[PDB]
């Protein structure tokens, strides 16, 4: 009852930018910023039966997986269904209270433990969790501060939100401590965008057909990322690249020690897709813009890294 | 009873343009702009008393549509019989200021949106209205479904029905976020002759006068329209678009930094009711692109002459 | 009883308004404004007594053999649903039927709240369907502020008090008012051949209505005159007939001439006037000729 | 119980006699429901048609406001007690010479310590003060206001700048019922100047001396 | 839930500044400069640095408090906590810790910062690159990554535990309190914190000058805004 797998065609890049924060949770979030809203909502939910049926336990309101005592939080780790993702996205008009609750009275970050909590126009948001949020990652878990009660129940989640430049992005407080971020371009073919109103037409004439018409297409994507669990193991780079990953950034590394320590996870995944076992050089290149190029202050952007990239490998 | 359906008398276009979003359900969002809010309540019982009749089935009190669609999953579902009905059109204005909870409801309690399962929804004054509770709204416009979740509810009355807005320019435009959405909007201008008026004002006596041969008095005028809306009703399925004559569309609009798309989208679909209203299969590329630039005036962010400058030379001028 | 009607000294122009929405139904309605009534409910109390008996109320709880009730009106309130009512229990907009009742301290009332009231003309029933077709009396007060951009626009014959020394006039009504209070008995009498003959004109004047002439073609002129000036909402073309009707059937001469454009364009225009008097009348003029 | 006092018993005495005059709003005052049981002394809801309450807006007190005039369930109640609020009345003490105070001390001491056998104090006094009711109450609907007097009365108003002249009216008729104790035939200063400002501090738009100067180029 | 404070490097004074006031409780809040990525991490490291808040009065007593560039902050506890700093009691040792990007405080604030401290920027990580392999090596299994360093983290309680029962052995020199009034007095109220710094500096340990003389310069720039021989 959505649009198809490679529906909107066009955030290729974006679609892989969604794949690099698939998979593995450690890279931070993503940082949606375009022109307009221009139905991107669907491009969110583009990941709705992507998400296998991570099996269940019970029925709280928190998405939890049965045993794992470390992902028990209070009730299961004493007491001794594979449900679909629900990934949702964030009422604009929203309070503290909103997203907690008075206890056990759960909160809407609670009951969606381990999912894509979707957020757009985040410059709206002044202060009420602008730090409380991007730190609640981290923490992986929901502490209370009701008096006495303290339930510190585990938070899972993807953190990945949008907005527009219209209204601003951020004042630089957490946009370092924050994931990759990325933008969008101006669609200049005409003859793409018809097609993508005759794709629009081709959702609207039959949602079910449309389907049938790419469904085995949509089997084979998922194929590469259930089979990408695996490649998290090994795949152990002998750093020497990574020694000079640092010496890379140098007059680009002025502050911000953390990022440059994340943006190396990044060429495992990078080196993952394309089923490459040892590092694959010039991947990091590849990744190089979508790595720090928001948190790298200034006043060429990713021509002047391009350029700085030169001396940096070597070409 | 209520005054006669052809007793607009004028804004030609406006009725036009109300006309058109009636015939096709999924047209998208339909405002009015003035300093006339009465004007708009007139159109609103003109609009009202401007569809045939619409089948329930028993009691329903969101939409009881006899099983047309498999949208019934709701009781009806399982009772799937009280269904020989069929009732005519209602519209429907939330009040000014109105509850949240009363337009949500509870749990199941039916909360102000449980009115036609189509249309009917209507606002006034919408330019002040709120900030809460819209964007929601300009959601339920594709939303085709409730979303009841207080205290781990699960609930989804499957209604979808159209909006009409109006509001008065002194409350200022609303948001651009929530300026989305807005498949057509315009205004309507007044005119410097209250002798013309005066008829029209003699015509409200008329109307004041008696209910007796009010009907009586276009019922055979107001008989064409009935058929001949209905006539393009199963007639609507068999509309032809030229490829070629659609690529000059966008091309149209190579020129007009829509900033996004999504207007340019649905525009290419606003050609075809008036092919439709025309009786004409096959695609007309002036009718069109007239279509389409009347109909992105509002959502052109920054006069319509330009636009028609815009649009000289690009669908060929 | 009360004080008579004929007994009330001055506001003439809010008399001769006043009557007219009485007169008929069609009339939009009149506006007042003035703080220190003194008095403000004996000022409409004067309508109460000015009606001929009519089959009303008749064993219907909503106002079998009909009993001619002679008149019934109220005022004004001091909960929404006790405005309305509630599920059948009627509220207090269930007795206004065939009736009128004042809008006392609308200068505050409630927003949101005070709105049915507007939303009441030519309603025919309720939704539970009660009929109502009440007439309503705008009292606003000065000095407590306007907050209609075009809420009470609805306004028709908006006029207001503006009585400034009269001391001799003051002293005369004291002494009048004093002396009608003193004793009722006799103070009927006092003035008692008055109030028939003016009852009857009016039932008169209610009965000829319907014959009532006019010239939509003579009519051009006040059109153009409407013209001259800047509407948003219309209804002014209908104020000006429904007043023109009036004054019509005021005088009793079956005919349309060019006085009730004098008669009543200050309590038709100023309800709905852009935000004075004199310049109006000179516009008039200008437009007219005269 | 307290000899004198009479800077604001004078207007309880006349309103006494005045049921047609009311509106009492206070805003000394130690005595409070004491102060209401000495009202109390000189005189004789359900079973309130025809009797006097004391006060301690909104629904209840704006209706009883209005039942005044509304006195009909006949209600026939003398009342003891914003701008809209302030038209409900009609007339609107001081708690420093310790001669006052010693003589109220020994009056405490007369009264407290002394409860009983005081009451020949002030009884002949007091049982002589009902035939002076009674006999300004036997003349009240005799006395009549001139009416060129009453231009100068009319005159008040012309400096005055509140509105309503409700109250006028009624100061109008508040001289006609004062004197009525006092026996005299016509009205002279004595009720004038007297009763000008005693009603006039209540719906005042100098609040007494500017309204007296006025009131001095008003009178001869 | 706990990490290796020894684990991190770099301004490694810092720590041992950190470790000055660790168990000194006529000390207070104390400037620490160094705002960034790491300064969290520091301070979260900070927390797990020693067994045995940060920006509730009574579970609050005798508790060390983590600034968040408090100029930037509510400035109804500023005009506050600036004079509750040192007031004797309701107690409480907080930290002073900001940057001056991220503000600059008060200046009555400023005039007494108590310790100063800062944290700086380094190229060629060779041992943070390192590091951030140690923190992956902290990622992977931090359970049994922190019983990799345990044994060294488990000798450690003990370091200076005994070491303030008994501290204040002797007392500063007179004539040393002399010397100081060259420059201290001569470029006050924190001099005097200074003057029984050593005392507090040489007691860790075992318990000398050297450690007075570099301690001179360790908070001179917060007073500031060759006195002992050097």
């Amino acid at each position: 009852v959505v649009f198809p797998f490679t529906a909107i065609v066009g955030q290729e890049e974006m679609k892989l930018a969604l794949l690099l924060n698939v998979i593995d949770p450690k890279i931070g979030g993503v940082m949606i910023m375009g022109d307009r809203g221009t139905g991107k909502s669907t491009t969110i939910r583009a990941l709705a039966d992507l998400l296998p049926e991570i099996p269940v336990v019970a029925n709280d309101p928190f998405n939890s997986d049965p045993s794992d005592p470390d992902l028990m939080s209070d009730e299961v780790r004493q007491k001794s269904e594979f449900k679909k993702v629900q990934m949702v996205d964030l009422p604009l008009g929203a309070t503290e209270d909103r997203v907690c609750g008075t206890i056990f009275e759960p909160g809407l970050l609670a009951k969606a433990n381990r999912g894509i909590l979707y957020v757009d126009e985040v410059n709206l948001l002044d202060d009420h969790l602008v730090d409380v949020l991007l730190d609640s990652a981290a923490s992986g878990w929901n502490t209370v501060e009701r008096e006495g009660i303290s339930i510190r129940h585990p938070a899972r989640f993807v953190l990945v939100g949008s907005g527009n430049p219209e209204e601003g992005e951020l004042r630089p407080q957490l946009l370092d401590r924050f994931g990759m971020h990325a933008e969008i371009h101006t669609v200049k073919e005409p003859a793409l965008r018809v097609q993508i109103v005759e794709q629009r037409s081709e959702f609207d004439q039959n949602p079910p057909t449309f389907l049938e018409k790419y469904n085995p297409e949509q089997t084979a994507l998922q194929k590469k990322i259930v089979e990408a669990q695996k490649l998290l193991p090994e795949v152990k780079l002998d750093y020497d690249l990574r020694v000079k990953i640092s010496e890379v950034c140098s007059e680009l590394d002025v502050d911000g020690l953390r990022g440059d320590i994340v943006t190396n996870r990044a060429a495992k995944a990078l080196t993952a897709y394309e089923g490459r076992t040892e590092v694959t050089v010039d991947d990091i290149r590849r990744v190089i813009t979508l790595c720090l190029r928001h948190r790298l202050r200034k006043d060429d952007s990713g021509y002047k890294v391009e350029k700085v990239f030169a001396r940096i490998f070597g070409v």
